[PDB]
């Protein structure tokens, strides 16, 4: 007791959220999933092996691309190990064991990477490590320095009955017109039965005091079934909130609720699915309700089938459709494919139907025996399917991926906690699960919860649980990793904010500015900011003092800050110094999803050995609005490259990037490599933005590194037309007006190619694309998600997808200046 609430004030320092706090939660759920989550907490960390634990070595089982493949001589590679300063260079096969070479390295005369909390351990061979990757295509030497491995002890743990509802009325407490209750029944996002009050004038106290009498009986009640009560007036819905009719024993909901309503703000937005209740007691709607009651198959019928099964993840079923799915299920089984049109077939307002199911969920031999398709397996957990066993059976899918795949996927994992029905679900566990194993994925893990809880009362107490289970496990060593970077976190938030208010946003950075900045960087470190602290973005980064005459404020309307700091590593081999940017004004929760699907991209052109040259810098979101971001170094944008020789006067030249590339390149070789490098990422970029139709970007939102590398930018601004940005200043490093070349050859080559690899995973990008708009963007109609599916050219062959592009191509070339010119004119 002593020393257990100075631990949860510890934990509640960390999550942003207490917990324990009990004043917005109206049953036992919360404190019941806490309970729930001990034993699979315990279960992962009992069996933890402590010191691979400890070292966390980042490993994929994926083949070496052949790309990669192809900058290897004859199976050496030369990894220079060091010790003090006496470095040595030793060549290694790509099958050697990280075991072997040290081996054979005491014969002839663990490993940790210079600068890095990264280390080289374990039974894998040397190939199969992503650092080592990560060196072999950026093309640079393998330095690691031979060290004792760290104490694992520092990771140590402390009716036939109808369904009836009373709603006696709503009280709003100041309503600076005519209102009615509207009471559905919903599974999924399917609304089983709706029953509506009779209208009354609006006043700070309404009272109906009616029996809704519902048609469906109680016991055709699914686990899983949501009461949805909306206001609406007059018609416009005003304040929604919901309460599962079947409780988390198994219980049917009785008694008397008061529920605080969560307003609308004039959609499949996952907030309207929420449990919670709106916190704010004083200013929010209310509602107060009363719970009394407690063969063969004929050919062509086939082909309509596997028309079906074979059709799109937002392609509608018509009830035709679902029929012959349902009467033709145990056929349906024999397709991975048609699980989630299939279980969307079900009438689950029917118990002898979700009987007949859970019985067509008993004899899965296929799907068990089937490949890890992660597009298929996330359709089914998405807002369609409410039933515990329906997604039950995708997260046993999720359970074979590797630590390297659930990283790629955390993210999207994550918001799809909200799609759960209860607090405690096996998604939930699986995540528990796979961040106790691993640090890397827990780290990752924490602020992505720390995220949402940080700027989501829809969902912050349901994964606010979710990080306490993951924090009370995690091993006292992470704790005080976080403890540090929180600390860091919060302290750098002050400044911003701070110094964004000490001036207009018209104003710019003045001589009051840099001082006032300047000033109390140097405050915050003589006081109570840790010597080092690991970089969110890159925990493998610690990072040290602030270098505080290269910080700044940037001229922005967003007033954020350019942080650089010292490598608080020794053994770090360049002195290169870690740039972070704070910024408060935008919503970093967008941005951080795309990102994730850019990653992604690159993943899915890896398996057709393929690299498009994207750089995904890295970007976490901390708190309200507030977060941070990687800078790409030796980088500028495309606007000061045109401002660099004409000046701030639109009039946009050809030939100023070349010259640029030129300028910023020591030798021809490197220039002609500065080239290729462009070519791909410019080519990856129009391929992808185009697909998330996020294309048509001013050209300061487009970065490039003086190693040719094209990136863009601050997608939280997007978040007179033209696919994509491809300007004619870019088509001159092509080696282009309106002519072929040889580089704009390989140009539409690697942009076919890459368009063509994507539409190979079509159903993952729209369920993806589905799932980010859902969670991530509140900004969303059906209008806006079935865009992708246009995109992707849904139905078209090979061909007609590779000429679709192609004409992409060519509204860019019509255009020219045109677009990017009126984004200039977007300065009045
Ligand atoms: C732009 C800034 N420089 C940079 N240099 C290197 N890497 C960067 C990486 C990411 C970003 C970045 C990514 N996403 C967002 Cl939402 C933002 N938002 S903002 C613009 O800070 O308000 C910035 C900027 C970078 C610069 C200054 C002056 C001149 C030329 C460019």
């Amino acid at each position: 007791s002593e020393e257990s609430q100075a631990f949860q004030r510890q934990l509640t320092a960390l999550i942003g959220y207490d917990v324990t706090d009990v004043s917005n939660v109206h049953d036992d759920e919360l404190e019941f999933t806490r309970r729930g989550l001990v034993t699979p907490r315990m279960a992962e960390v009992a069996s933890r092996d402590p010191k691979l634990y400890a070292m966390h070595p980042w490993v994929t089982s994926k083949p070496l691309p052949e790309y990669l493949w192809k900058k290897i001589a004859n199976n050496c590679i030369f990894i220079v190990i060091h010790r003090s300063t006496t470095s040595q260079t030793i060549k290694v096969s790509p099958d050697d064991t990280p075991g072997a070479i040290l081996q054979s390295f005491f014969t002839k005369m663990v490993l940790r990477v210079c600068g890095r909390d990264e280390y080289l351990v374990g039974e894998t061979p040397i190939k199969n490590f992503q650092w080592v990757r990560h060196c072999l295509k950026n093309g640079e030497e393998i330095h690691v320095v031979l060290d004792t491995p760290p104490d694992p002890a520092l990771d140590e743990v402390r009716c036939d009955r109808k369904f009836r509802v009373k709603i006696r009325g709503i009280d709003i407490p100041v309503l600076p017109l005519t209102v009615f209750v509207e009471a559905n029944i919903q599974h999924g996002q399917q609304v089983l039965c709706q029953r509506r009050t009779s209208p009354k004038p609006f006043t700070e106290e309404v009272l109906w005091n009616v029996w809704l009498e519902f048609s469906i009986k109680i016991k055709d009640l699914p686990k899983g079934a949501l009461l949805n009560l909306q206001i609406y007036c007059g018609v416009q819905l005003l304040y929604y909130v919901n309460l599962l009719l079947i409780d988390h024993r198994f219980l049917l909901r009785r008694g008397e609720y008061v529920l605080h309503m969560w307003q609308i703000s004039g959609s499949f937005n996952a907030d309207k699915l929420t449990s919670a209740t709106n916190p704010d007691k004083e200013n929010s709607m209310s509602i107060s309700i009363l719970l009394d009651n407690y063969a063969e198959m004929p050919n062509q019928l086939r082909k309509q089938l596997e028309a079906i099964i074979a059709t799109d993840p937002l392609n509608p079923l018509t009830a035709e459709d679902k029929e012959l799915l349902w009467h033709f299920r145990y056929e349906s089984l024999k397709h991975p494919k048609a699980y989630p049109k299939l279980f969307s077939s079900v009438k689950w307002g029917q118990q002898e139907i979700v009987a007949k199911t859970y019985q067509l969920l008993a004899r899965r031999e296929v799907w068990d025996q089937s490949a890890l398709d992660v597009g298929l397996t996330m359709q089914l957990l998405d807002c369609n399917f409410s039933d515990e066993n329906v997604r039950a059976i995708a997260v046993q899918k999720l359970e074979s991926l590797e630590d390297d795949d659930v990283l790629h996927y955390l993210l999207q994992l994550v918001q799809a906690v909200k799609f759960e029905p209860y607090h405690d679900s096996a998604l939930a566990r699986f995540l528990l699960k796979r961040g106790l194993r691993n640090k890397r994925i827990g780290h990752f893990l924490f602020w992505f919860l720390r995220s949402e809880i940080a700027q989501s009362r829809h969902y912050q107490q349901r994964f606010a649980v979710i990080l306490e289970a993951y924090l009370r496990g995690c091993g006292t060593a992470m704790l005080h990793d976080f403890t540090q970077q929180v600390q860091v976190i919060e302290m750098l938030q002050k400044v911003t904010l701070d110094i964004k208010s000490l001036s207009a946003e018209k104003y710019d950075v003045s001589s009051q500015v840099i001082s006032q900045l300047k000033q109390k960087l140097e405050n915050l470190q003589n006081s109570q900011l840790p010597e080092s602290f690991r970089v969110p973005y890159d925990p493998g980064l610690k990072a040290g003092a602030l270098a505080i005459e290269k910080c700044k404020v940037m001229a922005s309307k967003k007033k954020p800050l350019w942080l650089e700091f010292k490598c608080a590593d020794p053994t770090a081999l360049s002195n290169e110094t870690i740039g972070i940017i704070f910024k408060h004004g935008d919503d970093l929760r967008q941005d951080m999803l795309i990102l994730q699907i850019l990653r992604i991209m690159e993943s899915i052109w890896e398996t057709e050995s393929l690299d498009l040259c994207l750089l995904p810098y890295g970007c976490i979101s901390t708190g309200d609005k507030i977060g941070m971001i990687e800078i790409v170094k030796d980088a500028t944008t495309i606007a000061k490259i045109q401002q660099s020789t004409v000046g701030n006067t639109g009039a946009f030249k050809d030939e100023v990037l070349n010259h640029w590339l030129k300028e910023k390149s020591p030798t021809e070789e490197k220039f002609q490599a500065a080239v290729e490098r462009f070519v791909y990422s410019c080519a990856g970029y129009c391929v992808a933005t185009f697909v998330l139709g996020i294309g048509d970007r001013h050209n300061d939102n487009i970065m490039i590194t003086e190693t040719g590398n094209l990136f863009h930018i601050d997608f939280g601004h997007i978040l007179e037309r033209v696919p994509f940005v491809l300007t004619p200043d870019f088509l001159f490093v092509m080696g282009t007006g309106k002519k072929t070349s040889p580089h704009f050859q390989k140009f539409q080559d690697i942009c076919v190619k890459a368009y063509l690899a994507l539409r190979h995973h079509t159903n993952l990008l729209i369920i993806l694309f589905s799932m980010m708009l859902m969670t991530g963007m509140p900004q969303t109609s059906k209008e806006d998600i079935e865009y992708i599916r246009d995109a992707l050219t849904v139905g078209k062959n090979e061909e007609d997808a590779k000429k679709y592009f192609l004409d992409q191509i060519e509204v860019c070339r019509d255009k020219g200046w045109t677009v990017q010119f009126n984004w200039f004119l977007h300065l009045v």
